[PDB]
């Protein structure tokens, strides 16, 4: 039932030193798979993780033959069989190396990034999903929770404006102010999740979406992402 | 079946002269209840009502030990058993003291305001719900209707931009241009109502939402409200 | 089962030379019907079509006794019985007279334009629906597809910002990046379609919506459209 | 030295009942003059003033043969000889509804700041399409969003946070005032600007 | 006195079929020159001009070794000796698509306003990243949103509503023109600005 | 000639452990002074500096009796005698979180640019409510959105794309600097501005 179809992927050269992240290129498609690789700790990021994540995504950005990024989490946990996309950072922080660098990179890179939420997406992991261009989520195991325990500042979690421009001001304020946990279906209804997929099919669906994106003119796709980010179609 | 659990509340000191509004503080929680108190006239506001409403909300804003405001309407009408949050102002006006003052106050006060729509929310009452941070609505009796009969000017009802940033441009234009009546469920689907609650449970649910809000860092909550209002996370 | 109730309409004077568009005024209501009239080619527009469409809408804009525009497509195709609102322009263009002129006119004219999507709305036809104030869609036959094959430039289809302000950033990016086909119900759920109607009743419903709009103060309606376009209620 | 040229203006039919505002139509031009008429209290508006102002602006907005509205204040003060456009607040309409009408109406509204523009009076000037200001007597004082869209965020925050008084020239340099005119010529220039607008119409 | 230095530019391979636009690559620099080439009609664009302009701008956008686009107009007019950047409209592409490409492309586009910039020509200048303008001959005339984001709402409304003609210096003071240059040196300065951009690249 | 008047300031209780930042409360006024204290490295911030800066700004934000924050840099450099506000980046907090706090806090933050403001140091100045700058020594260099909301898009793109160095006067004319002050008087003026703000409070 694992979403990851290993035989469909190959390691990207030049990243032999990765420990916290996996980075693969599809055997056929102009699509890469970037994944948190710490299932034993629910794919939480430490500063080292963020550094790897940034370098990997930056490489994907600069790779001429890569059109689409699939961003996900490896699993399950060997300990409890649990599934996580990313549980966020240090949940006791108040008592690249910073996730804001990665969120900025995802937002502005001229390529489409699809988040495949295979499990828990909490704290910094939640905001990571939010900033991706598209999100596909595991019907069975995706869980969405906006929390700021991994935020060093006292002024709230990140990406509130992005979320509000997806689900509207009322839902976005609810998600941030209460920090409740939501299912894939609930988030889909609110407008933060594009589609819900069967868990075992999550990456298969992700690959299909990527193929449809890659089949179109790359110039149109990058210009559209720019326009969407600008909130102005330039016309 | 009344949403109001009297024994759970106490009058806030210093408002003995209130006639059109009730103002209570929870016996335990950092939560206040502010309610229209004219059920016999469907909780319509007259200029005096607006003055009281403003002073009460302003006091809540300045109260260090108040985190959350629940804004609602008392009921039912003794005359027809009807339920109203607020039916708006003078529906023949064209043939704080002004509701825009209150809407501004709600929007900008650094505390979360939850509208509990227990019945009709029409005209100025509709826009009042719209400007609140969150809205919970009575499944059985909430009714939403955007109308401008209580507006002195000829240039439309208030808060169109706020609504559009909740339900999107198409739905917001429909709500304003046609002025149809909608149920709690319909408004929830469109994105202007956070959750639908059983009528008798409306304030119980409201208190639960307030508690979850109050359990978090107050600094994060006020900074987030500011960011949401700004349409910019400041990052 | 045809949505068009001919006896309810009369030709607007001064347009005897129209070939690609029909232009009628209701026998009783301050409502006009503007329709693509090339069902045999799925209501695709050629430059001549755009010129006619512009002149007709511009006339509607300047007509003191016209409140509301219903924009639709005539059908069905005699060839395959298919239904189209508008299939867009020249799908091999890359190997007012321009549709952007019409989209601008619709967006800014101080009257409410309701798109009645009676069938395929693709390419430029899709963006035409998007820019209308309201959209009602045929349950059975409406189909929505954002594609740019009829776009002369390499930088993407039009109206991305408008769509994002209706369905949110996630759904809008999906609609543009993948260019999938959606039903009336799907688009209604996402927030780009106001209501779904039975095919045979589409114009009947359209006329009802127009009547409700026309029953209100015209000054309020035009001032509200301006505010909605501005993203600012001016208060 | 008074900006108002009586010979150039005629009262608008049906407004003889106005007490706080004056409303004239130019003898020849497609231009109207709408002015605060409480110079004895620095042209502060009471609720009645707001209602009259809305009524008049709405009528101008509805006038097919009018292209430009000159919004100003009458003076000087019979109390202390001071000059005021509008000193702000001193009731069916809210002043914000007046601002909304000014901003959204399909006419050009030119604010002629003939003196103090303070508080709500300052806000009124800001929302007008264009502003012309008396070199000698215009005084601007905010006692924010829209202002920032004219002078930039740094200057707008300065104006709001320090609450200093600024001259016509100072506001012109910052970008909130289109042009500075000699006091006596303020309405003459306003009419000239209106004439150019109506010619391009 | 002509801004164009023939010795500094080479034609771009594959564009010998251009009739309304010229397209050069600098002899040494990562900079191209794209110019309206209808000086006989004040560099107004017909539908064919728009198509050529899009084609050329797209090619520049696709050029890995080019960092800066100088957008200008050739002159003077062989008809009346006047100078024009672009006088606006005189057909598969819309001019708005040209504006979108100018705004979104990962190259810096510097408009060199060498004369009249009117109507659609004015809009084209506005959407460019930077504008340098001929002191002697630049003339700006709008015959709004984006302009307001450069000069503020008051000035933008003035430019649109009165439709006056403005000089390089006037537009520089308002914030729509980065710098004013002597006519003969306009392209030299443009190249110098481009050089600084490419050095920071 | 040093802007800092030791007699006017007192250390804030509980911050004796600061190494990269200084934090003073004015002897009489509801004003604090927060300053980069790495003049030996042009007041560049390391991760530790960001953490200290956030801690201090948060404390100021929490201070009921403080209305204004003066944000500046100590100098001159004991290494080369240069003057720096902040030269940018040289770790639980991100500098963006510092910018968010500066922008959102219910206090007025006045940046006193006493020297180089480059890279992240330039961005810090931009997000402050107000900026006062040393005539002699302020130097602005971006090595964009928010800046454009102060100087307009054309000038903001110039600042970003060419990466030139600008003086206090130049940035004042463009709208990113509220006022220029003599170096020795920079903090005196800052205190005077703060005094006006606190008086209007």
């Amino acid at each position: 039932d694992n979403p990851f179809d290993a035989k469909a992927w190959r390691l990207v050269d030049g990243f032999d030193d990765l420990t916290d992240i996996t980075y693969h290129r599809h055997v056929d498609d102009a699509t890469v798979r970037v994944a948190f690789n710490r299932p034993e700790v629910r794919n939480a990021f430490r500063p080292h993780t963020v550094d790897e994540l940034y370098r990997v995504l930056d490489h994907a950005r600069m790779s001429p033959d890569v059109g689409v990024v699939l961003l996900t989490g490896n699993g399950p946990s060997p300990k409890d069989g649990g599934w996580a996309f990313c549980s966020g950072g240090d949940q006791r922080i108040r008592g690249r190396l910073h996730i804001l660098e990665v969120q900025r990179l995802i937002r502005f890179m001229p390529k489409v990034v699809i988040c495949l939420v295979n499990g828990w997406a909490a704290g910094g992991g939640h905001s990571l999903h939010v900033v991706c261009d598209l999100t596909l989520a595991s019907r069975e195991y995706a869980r969405f929770k906006q929390t700021d325990a991994d935020v060093g500042s006292f002024d709230g979690g990140y990406g509130s404006a992005y979320l509000a421009r997806q689900v509207g001001q009322k839902f976005a304020r609810e998600i941030f102010f209460l920090g409740r946990t939501y299912t894939a279906e609930q988030m889909h209804q609110m407008g933060a999740v594009n589609a819900v997929a069967e868990h075992a099919e999550l990456e298969t669906v992700g690959l299909q979406w990527a193929a449809e994106i890659n089949a179109k003119s790359p110039q149109a796709q990058r210009m559209l992402k720019f326009a969407f980010n600008l909130l102005d179609d330039g016309l």
